[PDB]
């Protein structure tokens, strides 16, 4: 699959993931520093039988921003595809939703994009 | 009362979820739209200790659209919040990314919004 | 075309628009003069006649003669005619930020507009 | 500033004028999709940005109809202009097609484009 291992995005975030045989993604998401207060559980899913025509491998995962040290009352989902090779990449778009009151729900969700590589 | 239960979106998709004490979401999703049949595995995360100021509970989950019957070579993530009440609701926005070639990657990702209720609309 | 006129979203905003013969959208977006802003956009002036909606989009930059939020919203969507006509949209709201804060510069959401408030 | 000729990462050409009243006007030539030749664009920008180093917020729309083709669709780009040595406009976009109600769930694509003064 090529997905299991450590990945790094353009802002230094570190994505430590295992791609299980039946489509599970499990691991930890942390900052470049890696201190415990910066580490969070992640879980997701990937296509464990991708096409063989040169297409990428679809995947997604979620981090809720709560750990044993802090709680930002929010969660991010990344949706994207893995592209293999010597310059392997995971190319994603993400949504970060915070818990809000109904009056503030219109501004609950940020959108962005992250690219991950196997090299810092 | 809470996130654990059976939910339906505005199109009649069925979201059967369990919210574990450790912040885990697990369960199955059945889509009313697209190249999909029967149940698919989902996993995700939710805030197990939400704020006490009237705010909703943040959460997210992923389905990869492969099961024993079909494989669409794609995955959806839903990002949103649970809002308690007499008509409990989960309001989400979603991203659906297909595996593509690089030349087709610009059109790889659909976006939308789904609202879920424990009463089927 | 059915687009020209006054529209109301789900949260009390008012969208006043003219759909010109050349594909232009022009008008004002509100929420009193302190809360009114120019909008401009484009729509498909020759949509299909097969039950499909009419694609369109517009932008508001949140500056007027009284206030300036240093931000701008774009709405992308389609007009759906009939007895209960609608403009169904998704939107992106980008703020001007420093580079260090750019990762959190953009909100996303959805607005539904009706011809009755 | 914003007025000039810009190119996205895929080679699309964005020829824009930023007027004194906050107006964006010009033409767009897409490098992808059911598109050919130039299309009209209109939009808006913040004509009095902050003076603290922040970017200038802006947005614009293209409806994909011209004298040669009609894709029955429209794209909006929302983003900010970042001045300096190599000026850049960083955007996210939404591309909605006209659909029936039963197909509306798949009506909207999302992505991100970055524009510079140099061809990629
Ligand atoms: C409310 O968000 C938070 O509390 C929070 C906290 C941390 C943290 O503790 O860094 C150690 C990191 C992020 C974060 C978000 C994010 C994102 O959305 N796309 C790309 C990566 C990424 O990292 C968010
Ligand atoms: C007080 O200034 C305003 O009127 C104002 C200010 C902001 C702001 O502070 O963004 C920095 C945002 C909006 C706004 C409205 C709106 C809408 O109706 N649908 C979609 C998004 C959206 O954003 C309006």
């Amino acid at each position: 699959a090529g997905i299991t291992g450590t990945w790094y995005n353009q802002l230094g975030s570190t994505f430590i993931v295992t791609a299980g045989a039946d489509g599970a993604l499990t691991g930890t998401y942390e900052s470049a520093v890696g201190n415990a207060e910066s580490r969070y559980v992640l879980t997701g899913r990937y296509d464990s039988a991708p096409a063989t025509d040169g297409s990428g491998t679809a995947l997604g995962w979620t981090v809720a921003w709560k750990n044993n040290y802090r709680n930002a009352h929010s969660a991010t989902t990344w949706s994207g595809q893995y592209v293999g090779g010597a310059e392997a990449r995971i190319n994603t778009q993400w949504l970060l939703t915070s818990g809000t009151t109904e009056a503030n729900a219109w501004k609950s969700t940020l959108v962005g994009h992250d690219t991950f590589t196997k090299v810092k």
